[PDB]
């Protein structure tokens, strides 16, 4: 009957996921993926945001920044290393890209092998069960399928001020930028902002951060402030309550010099500075407005852009589904989108009845001092249950590996939120410290089995591991006791 | 009725000091005895216990130096302009290590002081009911009495019983303070301690060799163990299987000297010889329960092994004497567990608590060049408890994103979980071999305290890009028999 059994628009995380999973159950599948260039004209291969301008690139650069310190710790452990080592940006970028490349080509083969058709083209709906695929050279083509998957994902959002698109770079441009961005400026307080401000500073670049309001909106604010405080204390510069209003090229080059003017958010004050680069990280917009959603009947939320869907990842149009960052009121993370896409393909062609659960999803913001969390924030939690039925156990901690180099003591920190009405159930987990991601995974798994404080205490901790601090948490926030060492060094 | 103290603790160690403090917190008169008998080579250390002085701490820390070496090589491909090979100054490391333990020593001291607990740097020995004889360092003695006692003496490195050992060989106790690059080293044994040390020693450059009687990590998942060895073998360390030394002769003394080690195979009667700069023994530890006067008071210990039997309340056969820690019979020989037992006892005793310390499913990690943490049943011991037909094994390989750029050891790391099919595919065993293994495990161990199941695990979303996430999507089983390369 139709051309294909399933067509996937967007070769992204949840894209390629459902693709392979659907292909696995002998269906005819076609994935179309096309990457519209960035204002400065940046392009990249198959894979998605995570692979080319997200997780992968982000985390790796974070690595180079962490290795930086490791070089500086290595000294006290006895390694004869120079007081200050230098860093070659062009060598780094290159390496990073070389890997993304392999990831690209890998995914390609991955589709080939699973007998899935990949078309490097932009897709838009023209009418029921029909889609318009436009390639790079311009030549179009039409296809039809019994069902459709929207996995287009979003893109970096700009300010709408003089000079941005023209002189500023975004997360897309960065991971491939070909020059020491030199003194940089990061406009925004997002995880992306912070992690990037984060590794750049960690490579030695002079870094400044411009914040409209709060840090990490949506995250435990207490944890956030701490991240900031750590950020400030280790080099990063912060300007609070200031949005830029114009970016002016004082000279072009690799890099150039630029003047950024900004207007405070609470007064008439205006300030000016010149930096070598300016990256904007103030949000990202769903790529749902230019695909033909009218010509097929999809109701999205024209206001925000996200797509409302059902617990089966189904739109309002029974043969058109959407999974990923584009969904309305969900979780914008790769492993999530992949579970959705995988689970869908199963729900659909395998008789599965399992729905991708979006409750209590773990995360990790890769700031200089990582911070992973799972479950409710302190605030959100209190709000849901009421300050009297919620207790918070917290503590600081110092990583054994940090004693010898003798740095940052009483800087790492942990806390869990419990619901006294429900057997002191662990509703929220929060840790700030190294390798926080590794530390969090499993506790998330614990939440899926209803961990409780009694049960947590019953656990014995590993020693000496950062993660063990959760097994022995005796101090409550409400009791009001203090949390510090009777030595205070670091 | 009426005694000197309310509670006496023999042994100022992990569980010792733990119980000391928790009890003092409930207004009891406590006294802690801790004394360190020298090693044959004559080394001694401060308050604290094995962990702090010749164990966890020094061990991990040196592991760190070993790991930082790697970091120094990785840093290259990430953009840091460093030399092709950097040099490591042992003396300087040892020093750093020692300087931290001190603070730990003195910290505990103060810790007790402020908590109003009495501490005497003396050897304790029971002389009769509710009475103990504390001999100090210069030999002066003194007698104390208490309504209850706590044994927390823990073990010590065991020796072979062959010519040359106590006289030319070192143990874990001697190592972490050795005042000289051990040079070509030989580590006799295949215990975590053995491999761990052999591991970092090899990691800072030293020519390392390991001699094994039989298998590696007896007691551990043998599959996991092999992978640890095969990995150690792959990154420097040299092994010699089925051979125990029979004599160690001094070819010359020095800092360090040269020594000959003569060994006899176990499968034949062949005999080999080699000379190394030092020779460390990691063949076992023997509880210190033989010389404290346990006869004089009524304590029955298992004279065979050394451990002490006790109830599910860490109570001995004598109602007023309790024991916690490495010296217990059939339990768990790790620091956190001892600390829990001590803490929980004090509470069960003097605070009306009724909580028992659970020893089932205790997480642990071995800090070999390639960390390995595990929780619960091994595969073998697992099968053996439920039967090959009721146990399914999911496992995967994985490659840490941080390893990609430096381009190394791909398909070395490895995960694995054991489920009991007859019980909602419950997770009965967790095993991971990869970096930051401990961090990764901790939480899963807490998952087990809540009966995590494979359905539930699958319903968990992973963190990206984190090593840990590998356990959120395990599709392959060992029984199905597909591949993972
Ligand atoms: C800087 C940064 C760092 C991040 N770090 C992390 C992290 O560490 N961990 C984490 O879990 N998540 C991270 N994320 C989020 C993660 O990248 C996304 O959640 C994930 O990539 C979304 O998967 P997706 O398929 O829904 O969207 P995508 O991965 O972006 O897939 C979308 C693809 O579809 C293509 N496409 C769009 N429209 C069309 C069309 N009309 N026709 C054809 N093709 C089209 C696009 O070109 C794109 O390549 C990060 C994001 C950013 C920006
Ligand atoms: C190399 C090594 C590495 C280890 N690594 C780890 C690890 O990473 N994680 C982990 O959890 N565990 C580890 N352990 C085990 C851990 O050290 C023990 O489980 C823990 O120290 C036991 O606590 P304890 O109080 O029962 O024994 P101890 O800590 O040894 O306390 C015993 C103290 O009592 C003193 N004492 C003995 N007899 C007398 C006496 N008659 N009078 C007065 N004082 C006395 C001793 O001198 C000693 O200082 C390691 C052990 C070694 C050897």
């Amino acid at each position: 009957s139709y051309d294909y059994d399933l067509i996937i628009i967007g070769g992204g995380s949840g894209g390629l996921a459902a693709a392979k999973e659907a292909a696995q159950y002998g269906k005819k599948v076609m994935v179309l993926d096309f990457v519209t260039p960035t204002p400065l004209g940046t392009r990249w291969g198959l894979g998605g945001t995570c692979v080319n301008v997200g997780c992968i690139p982000k985390k790796l650069m974070h690595q180079a920044a962490l290795l930086g310190q490791a070089l500086q710790d290595s000294r006290n452990y006895g390694w004869k290393v120079e007081e200050t080592v230098k860093h070659d940006w062009d060598r780094m970028i290159e390496a990073v890209q070389n890997h993304i490349g392999s990831l690209n080509w890998g995914y390609r083969v991955a589709l080939r092998e699973k007998k899935v058709v990949y078309e490097n083209a932009y897709g838009q709906f023209i009418g029921p069960h029909r889609i318009k695929a436009t390639n790079n050279k311009g030549k179009e083509k039409i296809y039809s399928a019994e069902r459709f998957l929207i996995a287009t994902g979003e893109r970096p959002r700009y300010l709408g001020i003089p000079g941005d698109k023209e002189y500023c770079i975004s997360s897309d441009d960065l991971f491939s930028l070909p020059y020491c961005p030199g003194k940089t400026l990061v406009v925004g307080a997002s995880y992306v902002a912070l992690e990037c401000a984060g590794f750049l500073a960690g490579i030695g670049l002079d870094v400044t951060v411009m914040v409209r309001s709060i840090l990490l909106r949506g995250f435990d604010q207490d944890m956030a402030n701490k991240i900031g405080e750590h950020m400030e204390e280790h080099g990063i510069k912060f300007i609070r309550q200031f949005v830029p209003i114009k970016v002016e090229q004082i000279e072009a080059g690799t890099p150039g010099r630029l003047r950024v003017v900004a207007q405070s958010t609470n007064s008439e004050e205006i300030i000016e500075g010149e930096y070598n680069t300016v990256m904007l990280a103030i949000g990202r917009d769903a790529c749902t407005r230019k695909i033909g959603l009218e010509t097929v009947g999809v109701k999205i939320n024209e206001k925000t852009g996200k797509i409302p869907v059902t617990d089966e990842e189904q739109t309002n149009v029974p043969y058109i589904y959407a999974i990923g960052d584009i969904l309305e009121d969900k979780v914008e993370l790769t492993p999530v989108a992949i579970q959705a896409g995988r689970l869908l393909a199963q729900r659909l062609y395998a008789g599965s009845t399992v729905k991708c659960d979006y409750e209590n999803v773990p995360t990790t913001v890769f700031t200089p001092l990582e911070y992973g969390a799972c479950g409710l924030s302190e605030e959100k939690a209190v709000e849901k249950f009421g300050e009297e039925n919620i207790e918070v156990y917290h503590s600081y901690f110092w990583p054994l590996e940090w004693t010898i180099p003798s740095r940052d003591n009483n800087k790492c920190y942990a806390k869990i939120i419990c619901n006294t009405k429900d057997n002191e159930r662990v509703v929220g987990f929060h840790v700030l410290g190294p390798n926080a991601g590794e530390v969090t995974q499993g506790f998330a798994a614990a939440l899926k089995c209803g961990l409780t404080k009694k049960q947590l205490d019953s656990t014995i901790g590993i020693h000496p591991v950062c993660a063990e601090v959760f097994t022995t948490l005796s101090v409550t926030k409400r009791s009001g006791a203090s949390i510090l060492q009777a030595g205070c060094c670091g």
